[PDB]
């Protein structure tokens, strides 16, 4: 009755939230950085009457997690692209004034000549950009060596650390692969790259999604016949019904 | 439901327009001092609902981001051919008065005697181009040093400097291979050449197309088998749909 | 709950809103007891399991507290009457209130 | 009773509408300089009783809205072929006086050697064309500097302007690719091509329907889903009405 109505209810939207999660999880490849959300199926409360009676309740998805692991990477070569090798997260700075942190390989100058990227979003901490700096030797823990026209030297004009923290599933993607400190994000800590978990600046490269979509089309499969199963058993509790109410 | 649909949507046309990103980025060789463009895939805010139950949205494509990089050149040994060795932008007027920026290596002269290119389009500054200037011996910063019939000297008949910015992102393609100032391109300055990350004049030369197209067939493959797995998502989705609108 | 002429209220209730002034209500303007003022900043609501509202509001990144709520208990739930729109109040046969830690 | 007939009834024709607008909006590929229409699903006024106890009513579509975003396009290098690269529309006079406008690729000359279009519709303002005109070397800008047998000049034998409006999606097709101006229109402008929003004339080449099929067509599904999800409303209320009328 209720029962299997809750049952069937629950089942529903376990199925349902499944095949969303994998179907956000296929779609996101060629994404910068990015580490990819799984749903976890857990029960609820059980209800014992006696020493063993009980009645048993929940299949309930808990929460979308994380899986924190360096994807594939593509070869690009350009001074304005910048993988990471390891973990360590960038910072820039939102518009706003507040903080972000990313996986980033794509990096600007706006129009009066700062370090932003993405299009605008300037980074922490902030560098000017000249127009006679015409190679750009980019060190790999942070130090923006560039040669400047007529200064036959590699002219250090930024100095870059990276972000680490102590629980990376608490940072949320805050738009277009962005991350804030939260709660259960940790500490930040702006460690030299290199050292305390933070890699090294690899110019010319990008970092993108941990996305293995074979497995997950098998888990859209499987997710899509739990979901027809779920029907068969709405079925049967309906034909029940109609039954009963024939009765 | 919903989820599924505006999901598998946004993956349809992120797909969709990769795959007419790369279709339009292999059909460009022989584009001369052209950069190509790449969309860059990005996610959107995610919808945290306790500390971690996450919602999580988006695969966008950003934008077609330009790759500055110098392609392929051909040795054409024309004197109204010039390519541009590293950097520095040309300066042309558009016939209704404004300026232009461009790579080019194709010059020619009107019906009255002035320095144009493509087919009718005046150089900025103007150059008055005579019938007896038998030699164009051209300078490397613009020094054009032709040598007149009856004048056996290169008599310096015009002046050029090239224009830097300090974004060339901002800049956009205004109709063939020519480019104009905007907000995000930078600051013009018409500096010497070979000086302020300007080149110089290689008198005989073009400039062309950074296209890489293996890489991008590559691309092109498996943004083929990405729509492929987009419609397999699709395809699963409307299964359940049909299954449970036979139930 | 806090009915509105001042006296309490009980219920298994999963619908509550906010006033026209901000404070926590349920059922179209039943305030909760104790009181909790709502605010308009508070972006996410991260529900505590045992009372802790910690919400977090703008410009604030952290799970703020701004709210404590405990549970009533009694002994004889039979004693208890639906007094109007699943609602129940403290009777003679109710038993004896206890609004303890939730979880225990 | 009542409820559940007019709710079916407005989202059996929502849907109806839906699949009529999508399934006219994937047969209207190669119509040319075309922009393509869509209806929006709308509320009506709901009906609180008590502060809060609504009622709520409405699934509406509004009315189909225009898309007004250039398609495709494709290099046919006729003469009689002119496309606008950007905005700025065509003036062409209907045979009843009245003007007309387009973004047509397509003229003709009649048997009393004018310039019409479309099979004997002239234009606006109207141009006698030659015999001896041999070659047609078009301006940018509405210069119909055509060179004629004897005369070897760009003799201009006609001039055009572009008209502008201020709400393109008050203007009405009204028949094979044409419009006129309506009241939501806006104000016409017959400016230069090159200004005031209006392109230029790109003589060989037409415009084309900017007609998206695998979105719409994910959208045909959707809707053709919806619409038995209707059907399934109306099987679920006609059931209670069996079972009621057998109470």
């Amino acid at each position: 009755m209720i029962s299997s109505l809750w049952i069937a209810k629950t089942g529903l939207d376990a199925q349902q939230t499944n095949m969303d999660v994998i179907a956000n999880n296929l779609a996101n490849v060629s994404t910068n950085g990015f580490k990819r959300q799984r749903a976890v199926f857990e029960d609820l409360l059980y209800q014992t009457i006696r020493q063993v009676l009980q009645i048993g309740t929940g299949v309930r998805p808990v929460a979308t997690e994380r899986l924190h692991s360096q994807g594939n990477l593509s070869q690009t070569n350009n001074s304005k692209d910048v993988a990471i090798k390891g973990q360590g997260f960038f910072q820039v700075m939102l518009p706003d004034g507040t903080s972000a942190y990313t996986r980033d390989g794509s990096f600007q100058v706006d129009q009066n000549g700062q370090l932003v990227t993405a299009g605008g979003f300037q980074v922490q901490p902030a560098i000017t950009i000249p127009a006679n700096a015409l190679s750009i030797t980019i060190g790999r823990d942070g130090v923006v060596s560039v040669t400047q026209q007529g200064q036959a030297a590699p002219v250090q004009v930024g100095q870059l650390n990276l972000t680490t923290f102590m629980n990376d599933t608490g940072l949320e993607s805050i738009g277009e692969n962005l991350y804030i400190e939260t709660q259960s994000s940790g500490a930040p800590n702006e460690s030299t790259p290199g050292l305390n978990g933070a890699g090294l600046l690899y110019q010319g490269y990008v970092e993108t999604s941990n996305v293995n979509v074979a497995e997950e089309l098998v888990n859209m499969i499987q997710v899509q016949r739990a979901y027809e199963i779920n029907s068969k058993a709405v079925s049967t509790t309906d034909q029940m019904l109609q039954k009963l109410t024939q009765l």
